[PDB]
């Protein structure tokens, strides 16, 4: 299942209809998806998760793309469907550094997945654009011999760009737009700002650096 | 604003992607507007409430069908707002249930003599909440009643309007969202004291819409 | 079980330990009760309550008082209870015109209770002192023959003056101080102030008219 | 402010009159401090910081242990102070894993080359979120390591802090709560991957602490 599609011929919501902070507002072209419903999208992400993954310990990797957010907002619901739980099962949680930087980075650096032998892993990216940088991150995982690996992402862009990698879990599928907001910054900018909205070229501009 | 719009060819959302107890995943059409959704138009609202609202005692008196949930809500929302005053203001809270049958006429017990809480209002702001309109009716029959009272300002806020050919055409002042003329439960919405415990706002199905009943 | 007990000698917290409107700030003595603590107290009571009365139809009822906001964060939790059941079930929503006004202001007017003949009832205010207006309360919503009558409360002053009743539920159980925030107000004042605190000599003489 | 003070002899909380999860009903003591009493005071914290780091370009780093939640947690309270600016203030956000054995020397591959991207603060203004200060060494030997990109600000804001004879002595700059010499785990401090889903913190109890373990 491909999440919550989203047209390419979309047209979001006027910047008019929520609450955005005034100082991004000639930054932004339109609010795409509006926090609350990221929000149950992913309380129901979760779900489909652990319907496969709950009942054994398992690894929860972060992309270390400076976006902890998703990852959190995810692990949290994670977190409240394991109480109901009969006995106790841990699970550990953590950052990947690197993500198409390769080889021994994985052997010993990203061998810290020395760890991840024999383990069950859920990798967490916020958006995949060509796919690349994930695919790439497989193939070291995949060298440590993990039990078994998900990866479970926010946004999955539609490009004639990808690279062809489709992630087990999808919250939303966009047009090939550039989106910030919520859990996806640019240039340090827009972390204050909590829906998905489309930058306009204005705003594009004038953060840089 | 007509609070955002959603045209009669929309399709909702399939019940797969979203939370939604078992025993009404078969009560349902499709999620129509979902919790979030809702959370963030209602936090819009607050803020254009007190756009006009703002810096005075303000009434906000509730319409009572058969819930509560929205103006709740809302009223957090502007709560939180009031926070920031360099000076404190009161706020009164009301509720009022109202369908009578018609009105025709009757006496003393509940009805006038309602009012006499009702000079509470009086050269007093008010802000009349209800969570969808239909008909209309309710709504075109509070202002009435309302407006005797001689009151500082009325300003309505729905969190939904249906487009409907059976509308007294009334148009609130601010609108959380016009829907098509659809019958929705959840969230706010309840059928017969069911799906009080659905958060997303949804279209019925026959099946539970004939299975819930009176 | 008497839920939260805060004693006599309570010293409550300094007003600076957390966030207090500016506004209020010479009208309150102490934060007595925190905001997210009500809330986690909360959630157990909603379970306390399901745990006997899960499982059949209720009437939730509402003390007129104008204090609806304990009401709703208490509806709330146990909706939530309500979803993970196998069947699906109503739960009617109310508030009571009405609590020491009596008679036939109660076999009629009060006897929309006519439609509590034969239901399972749960009675929500917010602070019990003297006890008078909850028990004038169950003398009448009797008269109806419910089925059952529950009373949770969130909080229950320890007063001289309890005229002996005892809620079925309680919060936490407080000394005789008169309090604000939360879900309580002072002449419509203190409605926006969300933690429970002790009022100041000064805050009850500004609010009143 | 030394946060808000826990003496010695606090006795928490039964497990009673909260929510936990059974499987650790037996692996606690007492409720310390419960969730939104913890989200109550990070609240506030988050104005704290504000005061001080507020109207600049701040570089928000965190110390890495097992989790996480803290540090995330407090972000959205900053964040949403951020919002009101007239003017877009960027905000950096870094992780930082500094468990060595000692230190004892060692090279290249991951020390003192984490300052390349550390050269990123320098002239910076930083704010190191750390969830628990026990014997304060981590701490300690981040300053260090830090205070040498020069920095045009360094402020520490700890969730907790024990008191113990253990200490180095380190005081934050913010502090949630001081605690005494006890072993906690929940909401975000975790017993070997154990806790995780507890949201209050809590004491263990000989049982699930011997029971889960190294
Ligand atoms: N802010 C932002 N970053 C994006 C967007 N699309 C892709 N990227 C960033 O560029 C990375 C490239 O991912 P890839 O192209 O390797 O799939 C993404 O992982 C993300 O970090 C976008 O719409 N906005
Ligand atoms: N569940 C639900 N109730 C509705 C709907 N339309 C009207 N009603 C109920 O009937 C009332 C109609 O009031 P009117 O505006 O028709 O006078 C609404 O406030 C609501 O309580 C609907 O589509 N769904
Ligand atoms: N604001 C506020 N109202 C209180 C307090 N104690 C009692 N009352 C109000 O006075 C009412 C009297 O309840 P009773 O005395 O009948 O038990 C309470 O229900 C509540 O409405 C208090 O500490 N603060
Ligand atoms: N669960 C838990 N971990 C602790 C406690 N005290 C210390 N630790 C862990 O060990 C670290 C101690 O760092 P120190 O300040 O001792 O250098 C803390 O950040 C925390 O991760 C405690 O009472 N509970």
């Amino acid at each position: 299942s491909p999440g919550v599609v989203i047209s390419d011929d979309e047209p979001g919501y006027d910047l008019d209809l929520f609450c955005i902070p005034n100082h991004y507002a000639e930054d932004l072209e339109r609010v795409f998806i509006p926090h609350g419903l990221i929000m149950d999208r992913t309380e129901r992400l979760a779900r489909d998760v652990m319907k496969e993954m709950g009942g054994h310990h398992i690894v929860a990797l972060c992309v270390l793309k400076g976006g902890y957010k998703f990852f959190a907002d995810l692990l949290d619901y994670i977190k409240a469907l394991n109480r109901n739980s009969d006995r106790s099962i841990p699970m550990t949680v953590d950052f990947i550094r690197l993500k198409s930087y390769s080889t021994g980075d994985i052997k010993v650096i990203g061998g810290d997945d020395s760890t991840l032998t024999g383990k069950n892993v859920l990798i967490v990216e916020d958006i995949i654009d060509t796919g690349k940088t994930m695919q790439t991150l497989l193939s070291l995982v995949r060298q440590y011999n993990p039990k078994m690996v998900k990866v479970a992402s926010l946004l999955v862009k539609r490009t004639p760009r990808s690279v062809g990698y489709k992630p087990d879990f999808v919250g939303f599928e966009i047009p090939d737009k550039f989106v910030v907001g919520y859990a996806l910054d640019y240039n340090e900018y827009f972390r204050d700002l909590n829906h998905v909205c489309v930058i306009s070229e204005t705003g594009k501009a004038k953060y840089k650096a």
